[PDB]
């Protein structure tokens, strides 16, 4: 292989630039040309595609977002859109693709592999919800964004002796909520993977202000519901000054943590390695602190777990 | 004067600990005892009041919030509550008070001055809306909190070529919005002090994506209305992927900037100075980069201004 | 067991407070009293020891440093000092210790175990150089402190087209330098575990400014030598504007990352678990993303490794 | 005037990009072309000069450093180099310059003004040492960088009960040291503008550990001397665990504070205003919180002051 393409799709995550940078530098190390495909899969159709040179990735490792941009491409799922896509690839003689992003995106990449264009998938999402990896690029950075906000809310909650409900992103996964709750010492944490009881939660909360906890923080993964809901249902059964904050899209942006930069660098180079190796339809990741890769289809079946032993601990440390 | 009290009321702001620390150290420098009154004016009634020693303020300069806590005291406005308050003061022989916080709080302090208890007011609020000062303690820190969030939203807005409406606090004042908009290069800024036109705003926004601005940031002071409102009214007349984020209470918390620490230190010591000087019913502040103090009643009349020359500039730099 | 003690010794690391908080809450969860021993082992001698209550650990999870303090105790290594230590323990009926900190500290804890006081060791150091764990509490936070400083130096190095040598801590281990070099995209990285050639480094550096790299960052673990030394030996063979910066003790302080909070919470609670279990002379940690514990003596022999596959990568991505 | 040029020289400072962005947008607002001159004055000689478009300044307001780069140009001081400079300007028909940076740089701009090329100077330096302005672009951001490092050192100094000497930049001015010392609650502050006594400093320091201050922070402007020097002379007369840290070039880099963005935006636009007005040989700034401009030569004579009333305060709050 002498020429490959690279793109980012799904929700952007911090560390995507560091991955792109890694795919480019690693390929050029091996005398392979790399083409930046812009706007996710929507670039395979518009043909917005450009050679990426060394100087192209020379000031991005520390930058949030993706310099290739990202976009939803239903067009590409159609046989028509798909072949417009393939035709643009052949046209530039691109032989393989590294796809960086969500689990929506791993489908486009197995499709292309079956049509002669080997693709390797790279997990980019703050949600930490891609199978085949303990960790996705942007998770760690998200966590730091969250705890930073929580730390600031604790200052005001404490000064005013108020209780706060904080909604975190995560889509359908409780990892952000679970790790950020733990890390911020939240009185309770609500996540899709583990049962909660709202009465047990009020209870823990009255028996905190009894003993003189004046303030509390409750963490709610957006995958369980709305913080503005939980906050009111709480104000009712305690008649107690409650505030809600919905952190929102800040969780997505920002210069990536050291953890995410290293992860993106390691996985991006890894991906190129397998492409240049005759492997296609694989995704890479980190499992048990070891770099692994997997047949994509084998593991799109497998369902996501948080570590329950970590949820228990959050209960034991909140009392 | 040999014994004074100090308290924080209204919304807490970062830098309040640094002010308290300054009031305590400055008084003790002058052989004056200081008493920490907890829970704002609500402590003058409960009598939750404690001598503050040097070691009391020895690890707070960098801490957000107020270690004296703060609370609303309608009780204290009543003649009854007020005299319970006065009685607790006499009881401990506290002769004067430094009051740190909002403009609600400057009233309690003029009241006490007329009843023989000289009080000096110190501007603590992130809103920057206290007359007698160009700047209030916590403003600068708020600004940094805001631009930090904006910087993170710009990463995702840019990657996805989306337009964002960001709601900032400020109560009734546009200073947060105005300074943060400018500082983040917002396409437009909505503030109570200056007229905006929503059509002029859509216009500036179509004539941006014409020339190929894929993304925009619009800043809305909460004193003009709801970002979830503006965001939808925008989605309608552009049919264009709009997102809203309501920053919320993070703007209130967090370790204070260097600017706020210095300001709080300078004003807190200044306040003690005037108390120990036979001045009462005064507030202090910084005007034209000079430390000043003012008869409170003379200037509770005066109405708040942003700098309009700074609003113009924001228009000229957004086009 | 109904009563245990906890202390921090060695160099302090961010996340030590979160570990202490976890040891306290986890033990109180199980109806076990906990005593805070201050000033490391020097507290077992002075008897500066205090019961720790729930409210004791109620505002520290996000705090850098150790609220129990830490100090070197040669005294304690002596039979005399040691038995003054033991006598204070019996005096308060403390039956076991959780020891949080460096590998110096694991010796004190095996000593106590042989003298009827079961001790469990917990890895607290930014150096990431404790055997039995892939990661030590404070490493991740150190990394972020480093990359943050690097990011700032890159700004000025880039603007002025200068080359910079940056010395990072790590004692005898290259993990900080290795991970932070990778994460910051350093042109080269000098670490004790892997050979470097200074001429190969000048070479990579001339062949960078040939192709128009105006600026470079070189990372030096303090365990290989002095940056002020490498910088000059570089200025000589290139006659090229070189700057050195020695990051220093900032790498030790600061509010811990989400990663370090979680790690410290998990390992702290884990430690209590084994103490309360009849296990002594063990240290815990995380290996292959799994919580593990080890006979201390078995593994004080084992020698530290960085991941060499990660050093290669840094070479491949710098060219 | 229809065509101007803009460049940055001297030490780079955070907020220089925001100033450049402001000069460009403000001129284009008025139908005036702007040319980016690269590498400071060294670009007037090499002719490395490029038209700057709107999209040129579209993603820099939040960026540290200068995208125009900066360099020392002794060549330009020579009549020869100077006229190669002028010839490149005429060649592109550039009629005026906005010069952003140090006080070295204000000389180049008065020179050009006398040779028919009106120039306006804009204060860009972290040192806050440019006459005609209370504040220079990058100062505020420097302060925050410093206090952030101090806050981290306090964590470890406190945990270990050590005393620390911290050297800060500032060249010949004590403003960084003075403001950051105040803001960090330093035990003492050494600055060129105010006398210190080393024995008075040891004294304050023994009478601190008498009363049980276990740790202290001393701040030294690099313009008074070396921290590694003060630290040793302190270790001698106290025999007390002393540590030195030289913050270094981190103080120069990093995304600018909200304060610096606003200042740079305001002064940048202001500069263009005067150029387009027939004013030349002027520099702008902020004095008594008011935007002002000054004949350059009139005020290169005037000598720099810190506010002494602010140094006193630091003495009074440290005791």
């Amino acid at each position: 292989m002498k020429r490959i393409g690279v793109l980012t799709s799904g929700g952007d995550s911090p560390g995507m630039n560091a991955a792109v940078r890694a795919v480019v530098r690693k390929a050029i190390y091996h005398d392979v040309e790399v083409y930046g495909i812009y706007n996710g899969y929507a670039g395979l159709i518009s043909g917005k595609i450009e050679k990426l040179e060394l100087g192209s990735v020379g000031d991005i490792i520390h930058r949030g977002g993706t310099k290739l941009y990202t976009a939803r491409c239903p067009e590409f799922k159609t046989v028509e859109g798909r072949e417009k896509g393939i035709a643009n690839l052949k046209k530039l003689g691109i032989e393989g693709l590294v796809v960086i992003g969500g689990d929506g995106s791993y489908m486009g990449a197995k499709k292309l592999t079956e049509h002669g264009f080997p693709c390797v998938g790279v997990p980019g999402t703050i949600d930490n919800d891609i199978p085949g990896t303990d960790f996705t690029i942007g998770f760690d950075t998200a966590l730091n964004t969250v705890i930073d906000a929580i730390d600031k809310i604790r200052d005001t909650a404490t000064s005013h002796e108020r209780t706060y409900v904080i909604e975190v992103m995560g889509r359908h996964a409780g990892d952000i909520a679970l790790w950020a709750g733990l890390a911020g010492g939240a009185e309770s944490i609500l996540i899709p993977e583990a049962d909660y009881d709202m009465h047990e939660i009020i209870a823990r909360l009255k028996r905190g202000h009894e003993r003189g906890k004046k303030h509390s923080i409750i963490i709610v993964a957006e995958g369980v519901g709305s913080g503005v809901e939980f906050g009111k249902r709480i104000e009712e059964e305690t008649n107690l000054e409650t505030r809600v904050s919905v952190l929102g899209h800040i969780q997505r942006g920002g210069s990536p943590s050291a953890a995410d930069r290293v992860l993106a660098s390691r996985l991006g180079a890894y991906a190129v390695e397998l492409l240049l190796e005759g492997k296609g339809g694989r995704c890479v990741g980190i499992q048990n602190n070891k770099l692994v890769d997997h047949d994509i289809i084998e593991i799109l079946e497998t369902k996501h777990t948080v570590e329950q032993n970590m949820y228990q601990l959050s209960k034991e440390l909140s009392i």
